[PDB]
């Protein structure tokens, strides 16, 4: 009759490109992190249900800072968002896939946790993984070895392998047309390339660097509407976000655009 996983009013193209959805937010610092270096949790007060979680992972030598936009963005639509710290800013990827995982089992604890914020507030069997570069090849890692997983979307990844060809998670990719870090020709072209099982979408930003998708960007009414919609349609099923998931922008600020597997 209904799907027990939708939250909030029919989304609209306005409504989803707004600096902030539907629902008031608030955060915390975790006081004692559990495998990772540090954390912010990001959540909704008023969702109306039990919601998904996503841990989002920041690059080589970055720091929390660098993501940080993603937490109010989409905690203000109906998740729970962990940002994180590594135990070093030199650590590679494998390394921080390992500490990706950390943070979502440490928000799974404090669900179940009473004097937690977050008391009650989520369902742990949906889960999700963000990252950048560094810690986008982190988040792929992550769906490779745990298929479990309800949704992947990394930007500018890069990993020492560009074979991905096991990942069965949904996975959107975000890139930047100008990157010289992790050029796209050789890491996230041929990543997006090698998965050949999932439902999967490639969005390259015109005349982007590197940074193209952190805090402070100037396409975050795009990346954050394709954000929201795709962990929307993919982490709870609901079917009034095929089209916002799916569909090609037509935009002048996208240069390259790629789906496979959607509908």
């Amino acid at each position: 009759q209904t799907n027990p996983y939708a939250r909030g009013p029919n989304p609209t193209a306005a409504s989803l490109e707004a600096s902030a959805g539907p629902f008031t937010v608030r955060s915390f610092t975790v006081s004692r992190p559990s495998g990772y270096g540090a954390g912010t949790v990001y959540y909704p007060t008023n969702a109306g249900g039990t919601v998904g979680a996503i841990a989002i992972v920041p690059g080589y030598t970055a720091r929390q800072s660098s993501i940080k936009w993603w937490g109010p963005r989409l905690a203000s639509h109906g998740f729970v968002v962990i940002t994180i710290d590594t135990n070093s800013t030199l650590d590679q990827p494998s390394s921080r896939s390992s500490q990706q995982m950390a943070a979502l089992r440490q928000v799974a604890s404090l669900n179940g946790t009473s004097s937690s914020p977050i008391y009650g507030k989520v369902d742990t069997a949906r889960m999700g993984v963000m990252g950048w570069s560094m810690g986008g090849g982190g988040s792929l890692i992550s769906a490779a070895n745990n298929p479990s997983l309800k949704a992947a979307a990394p930007q500018a990844p890069w990993d020492s392998s560009t074979n991905f060809s096991s990942v069965t998670v949904p996975t959107l990719i975000f890139a930047c047309e100008n990157d010289s870090i992790a050029p796209v020709n050789s890491s996230a072209l041929p990543i997006y390339d090698s998965m050949s099982r999932n439902a999967k979408q490639f969005l390259e930003i015109n005349g982007g660097s590197h940074s193209c998708a952190n805090s402070g960007n100037s396409n975050q009414a795009l990346i954050g509407k394709k954000g929201v919609a795709w962990m929307k349609r993919f982490m709870d099923n609901d079917t009034r976000y095929s089209t916002f998931a799916c569909e090609n922008p037509n935009s002048t600020r996208v240069s390259d655009f790629r789906t496979a597997n959607c509908s």
